[PDB]
Order: C-alpha cells, then sequence, then structure tokens
C-alpha cells in the first residue's frame, strides 16, 4: 500500500569518496580503476583494480571500528553520508522500532578469514586470533556492525546475492515499507578489495588482464576487445523511507521507487540465461505508466554477460530502447556494493539531469548494434530511470525509480 | 492479507539426518555432539561439535556439487527431502516464477575461502585455485547452489544474521506470500563445521570448554555451569506456502505461520540487550490470541545469554510463562541452520504432539526459578508455538506457528 521513496544518500567508490566527488567523476567520465601491486605480488594475472582512494583512519571511533572488516568501514561512511544528506538526528533515527537496516556484502570478508586461519595455525593460536574476527568474517558483517552503533531498532540482517547484493537489500527495504512495518530502512552495502577474494575471481577466468599496462582501459564495457571485469571496492548507502513520513518531515526526495523485481535463472550457476533477465526487468515495470529515459546496465564488461543482458533489454523494450550506459567502465566491478552505487549513480544523473558516459568503447560489439549506448556526457531531463543487477547463481534484481510529482 | 503455511520440511542435523531419525532422537533427548580431533588438532580449546553423522559423496550429480561447498550441500539434501514430504513434483515447481527460494548460512565458507588463499600462496597459484572456490565462498553460495539446480524462477537470494539466519529467511518468505508475489518459496539455510570457521569462536571465550572429556555433556542450557555453546554444522528447509495453492493440491499442512518478529537490539556488539527480543517476541505474537503451549529458546548454553532470553520471556509473558526447553543441550549450535531446524523440531513436536527435553540440568540456575522449564520428553496436544533466534550484531527474529482446524 504504501510507497517507497529515497530521502538521502551515501557513498564512497573508486570515484569518489562522496556523492559530490563521484558527481564529478559521472560527467566527466573519469576512471577510479589503478594498478595493484598487491593483486601482482599475490600471483594473480588480473594487476588492476577500483580502489578506495580514502585513509579511514581515525574516521570510526576506536570502540567501533575494532569489530569492522573493510566492507563495513565502507558502508558505515556510507551511512553516516546518508544519515545528514537526509536531514536525520539521533533523537529521530535512533532508538526507533520503526526505523531499521537491510545492508550486506557479496564475500563477507575473505581477508580477516584468512587473518583468523593464518592466526590460528601460528604458535599464538587463539591469542594471535583475537575475539573481533567473528564479526569481521561472518556473512552478516556489514549489517551487524552498523545497526548496533547506529542504535537500529528495527529490522536488521544482511541479504547476498553476488553482484545483486545491494540491490535486493534496497528492494526488501521497499518491501518493508510496503508492508507497514518500517517508516524507514537504511538500505545498501558494502565489499572490501583485497586479493585473497580476487585470486577467486582471476582463478575462474572472470578478471580482465590484457589491460595490466593501461589500467584505466581495462574495464571495457560493450568493447569487442573486453575480456572480464575489473573488481572494485567500497560501499553505499539509501535512506529508503514511506512517502506521508517523508513529506510530513519536508524530507528532500531523490526520487520514488516505482519498481523492484527479483528473479531466478534456475539455469547457468556463472553464466546469465537472459530469459531470467527479461522477466526481472518486466516485473519491475510493471504498473509504471512512463517510460524508462535511462538505464544503467550490469555490463560487467564480460564477453557473454554483457551481449546476453543486450538481448535481454531488446526483447522488453525492441523498438522503445532507452539511453543505455554501463558505469562499470568508470568504476569497476563493486560485486556486493554494485547494486546500491549503480543505484546512487543512476539518482545523481535522474537529479542532474545528465547520462554517464560508456566509456572505453573503441570498437561497439556487433551484437549491441540496434541499441542506445551513450559514450558521451549528455544532458537531458530524465524522470524514470533502471538499473540492472545480476550476480552468479542466476539472480537477478532490477529498480525503477521515478522522480516524485511535486 | 495472504496466509502462510508449511507444507514440506527437510533436515540434516547432528541428531537425524531425516525427519524421522530427528523425532526419535528429538523424544529420547539423544546427544548429537562428539569429541572433535580436528578442532583439538587445530589448537583449540573447544574440542566438541555437533557434527553431521553422514557421508555426503555420490549423493549429489558431480556437476552440481562442483560448485558447493558444506553449507550448500547440506542444504540442498534438506530441500530434495522439503520437496518430496512437500509432495511437489518437478513441473510443479520447477522453471516456475510464482516458486522461489531464500537460503543463506552464517559463514559462507571459510573453509574454501582459506583454502583459496592458501593455495594462491603456494607454488601452483591461481591453479591450485580452482574455477569453483568463488560459488563456494561466497555469502549466498547457499542460495545460488540451490537456486539453479532446481529450476527456480522466482525470487533467489540468501539472508545472513549470525544466529538467526535461516529464521529471517523463513519470515521474509512469508511475507512474499503477504504480499502475493510468490505460491511457495523454499526457506532455510545451511552451515559448514570446521576448525577455520570454529576457532574465531573459540577465540571469543563462546565456545565451552570445561567438558571435553564428556562431550553429550558440554551443551547444558540453563545448567549452573555451562560455559559456552558447542558448534554445529548441518540443513534445514521448509516449505513455506499460500494457504489456497496448499489447499487447492491437496497438500498436507504443518502449521500455519501465524507471527513473524524481527528487531535489532542496536547496543551491545556481541551480548544480548533482551529489550531487542522483548520487542521481537511481542511483535510475533501481534494478532495471535492463542496462547504460547511451548516456546523452543535460542538458548545457546552461555553465561549471559540463556538467562538474558528468560528474562525477556518472563516480561512478554509473565505469569502465562509457556513451557520451555532448549532443544540447542542436544543438538549444539548450528549457527546459520539453527532457525530453520529448530522451526522443523518445533513443528515435529507440534505435529506428534510432545515437548523433547531441555537435557543436561543438573543444576538449574537460580535465575530460571519459577519457569516451566521441560527436563523429561512430555506428551501433550501441542496447538501454537514459538521458536526464537537471537544472532550477534544485536539481530533477533521470532516465529509463532500453529495447528490448522481439522
Ligand atoms: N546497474
Ligand atoms: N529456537
Amino acid at each position: 500500500m504504501k510507497r517507497a521513496v529515497i530521502t538521502g544518500l551515501g557513498i564512497v567508490s573508486s570515484i569518489g569518496n562522496n556523492q559530490q566527488e563521484v558527481l564529478a567523476s559521472l560527467r566527466e567520465g573519469r576512471s577510479g580503476i589503478t594498478f595493484s601491486q598487491e593483486l601482482k605480488d599475490s600471483g594473480m594475472r588480473s594487476h588492476v583494480w577500483g580502489n578506495v582512494k580514502l585513509d579511514t583512519t581515525g574516521l570510526i571511533d576506536r570502540k567501533v571500528v575494532r569489530f569492522m572488516s573493510d566492507a563495513s568501514i565502507y558502508a558505515f561512511l556510507s551511512m553516516e553520508q546518508a544519515i545528514a544528506d537526509a536531514g536525520l538526528s539521533p533523537e529521530a533515527y535512533q532508538n526507533n522500532p520503526r526505523v531499521g537496516l537491510i545492508a550486506g556484502s557479496g564475500g563477507g570478508s575473505p581477508r580477516f578469514q584468512v587473518f583468523g586461519a593464518d592466526a590460528m595455525r601460528g604458535p599464538r593460536g587463539l591469542k594471535a586470533v583475537g575475539p573481533y574476527v567473528v564479526t569481521k568474517a561472518m556473512a552478516s558483517g556489514v549489517s551487524a556492525c552498523l545497526a548496533t552503533p547506529f542504535k537500529i531498532h528495527g529490522v536488521n540482517y544482511s541479504i547476498s546475492s553476488a553482484c545483486a547484493t545491494s540491490a535486493h537489500c534496497i528492494g526488501n527495504a521497499v518491501e518493508q515499507i510496503q508492508l507497514g512495518k518500517q517508516d524507514i530502512v537504511f538500505a545498501g552495502g558494502g565489499e572490501e578489495l583485497c586479493w585473497e577474494m580476487a585470486c577467486e575471481f582471476d582463478a575462474m577466468g572472470a578478471l580482465s588482464t590484457k589491460y595490466n599496462d593501461t589500467p584505466e582501459k581495462a574495464s571495457r564495457t560493450y568493447d569487442a576487445h573486453r575480456d572480464g571485469f575489473v573488481i572494485a571496492g567500497g560501499g553505499g548507502m539509501v535512506v529508503v523511507e514511506e512517502l506521508e513520513h517523508a513529506l510530513a518531515r519536508g524530507a528532500h526526495i531523490y526520487a520514488e521507487i516505482v519498481g523492484y523485481g527479483a528473479t531466478s535463472d534456475g539455469a547457468d550457476m556463472v553464466a546469465p540465461s537472459g530469459e531470467g533477465a527479461v522477466r526481472c526487468m518486466k516485473m519491475a515495470m510493471h504498473g509504471v505508466d512512463t517510460p524508462i529515459d535511462y538505464l544503467n546496465s550490469h555490463g560487467t564488461s564480460t564477453p557473454v554477460g554483457d551481449v546476453k543482458e543486450l538481448a535481454a533489454i531488446r526483447e522488453v523494450f525492441g523498438d522503445k530502447s532507452p539511453a543505455i550506459s554501463a558505469t562499470k567502465a568508470m568504476t569497476g566491478h563493486s560485486l556486493g556494493a554494485a547494486g546500491v552505487q549503480e543505484a546512487i549513480y543512476s539518482l545523481l544523473m535522474l537529479e542532474h539531469g545528465f547520462i554517464a558516459p560508456s566509456i572505453n568503447i573503441e570498437e561497439l560489439d556487433e551484437q549491441a548494434a540496434g541499441l542506445n549506448i551513450v559514450t558521451e556526457t549528455t544532458d537531458r531531463e530524465l524522470t524514470t530511470v533502471m538499473s540492472n543487477s545480476f550476480g552468479f547463481g542466476g539472480t537477478n534484481a532490477t529498480l525503477v525509480m521515478r522522480k516524485l510529482k511535486d
């Protein structure tokens, strides 16, 4: 019954430590990919990544950060940004049963997982491991480490679904409002960046390895010469709020979440089926009387993945193909954080009336012909935008965000 | 106002590889805890665990199990059981957009996360890692590895919330039914058992260490001399179905999920606040006018935890305190799988009309005086039951189930 709107946002990414820096990188088509000595020293073939250029030292209370892994740190910082940007203060969101938090990561924390095991196998055993590994390594790290410090009393858990993680978190936050269970739910996610996790994707042959010489060119979605995605880290958080509650406090509304699709391929364990994406996007558009002006694709810069989604988009729109661009060409694939970060990039485009350019397309892919793939920053009054997230295991999420009518 | 009921269950636990085996253990007060040479050799202080007594080799198609970690294997097997128990044919649940899956684990797969790191640092590097580590180590492994094989086309993601994990999965499934989004949702979870993850808890002082010589006596919820929980592994899965859909196909209905609570402490990172648990139980009892005949407590056998929950129970029911037992005294703490497995123990008790005993109470804690803690198998006609799951990070979940008329 209730309607859900976004009244605040926060982000820590490879292209910016806040919405202002991110906004700048987007309009400039700036890349956040750099060379990683860490990735190379570990023995990996991929030597590039989208790291967060930020010294988080002292940004979080000692007693709070002690239980956190990088995924939680990034998300926590993003939640602080979202809270302020939303105009909310402790007395309104803390110790409030009507306020919740749904945020997760794609891989929890392989770094502290490996750290624990390594320390344990040392001569110090349990003493070397320390009593803080559990909250850093568990899959619910991102929600646990934020809900406690921020005095959250409402819902509190993490949803995980690979590349769609933070997208489902947002969707589930919407469901909480529609059900009348919560007035506000902070939704988002975070993902650390480390060789410990990245080597898993490399050994799987999913990471780019032919552009370690030119980092900024590795992520080239839709480019006939693409050879895998560039792994990234970071966080993002949005304030999902019930409409009347937002209007009552004079909140600043970025947009309304008019659509939320969640489906499953039930086909391949690693590659997309397309059939699932089609149903997902259509589910998100069901009921929306306005057309999609911009579509922030999943496009991770992979041979099959890129083309599969485009084929799914054709099936859904046909001759009504909206503007399309893969921001991952700039940011990289932050995995669990991608969902909320990309949703934010879309909100920034909707809020500032512009479309981010799909960079590094030196030679468009034949199977991408007949579509409107924007490769240059173009100014335009967007009204309804769409964001897709398709992760391993055939899990699909689609969000449709539209401006509010005055 | 859709109603959700349970029409099938499946389980792989320390006390049984199917509902018949588990039924027997519950009635007999049989312990599923054994001595673990693995834990001892790892350098841990806790040398006991609730292990699955079953060789899973060859039970799952080679091409399917190749992507799975133990959490997924246990959950997968549990799901096969739930499907058969619910009487669902392949064409009744496969390739069906109205059929989904919501299942997760508390820690993904620390073993394979460590394996990948160990292998990567070896003389083979990437080659030793292999292309199956991602689907085994990621937090969403349990939903990803099941949705694909079972051809699920509906919702597909994992919920993570430590000890409450599979409980939230069930609650979220109920939400999908109430929202009219799905007719059937398989809900549950799995958790591997390994020193890699276990040492983390031991290093936190959360595991029992004074009863390694008498494994079956280590887990003793409410006993004055309790000293931590006994870690365990396993899986569980239930079929959450919309009432009309189940009735039309003549399904066997165990009970209706008449209440679902989900709250947050927003206080301590590893200790329960109690205040959050009170709200969670009250939320699950909203609209439930039938009395609680039996309460399956979270009671992990920890000094502070056990009594915190009893206090919360006293505040909720006052002088209307229901019969109580902590099945963890027999089974150990399966973490991510505890929610669904205990919901299953609760459903067996309700289906068969008996209350399993809260074993190993040689000296009842003084703060439990006045309560109705059942220490011996008692036959009785139950109608409404409650099962609590409170995980680290201050995340709470409560489920209330009730028998349907005639
Ligand atoms: N996206
Ligand atoms: N329980």
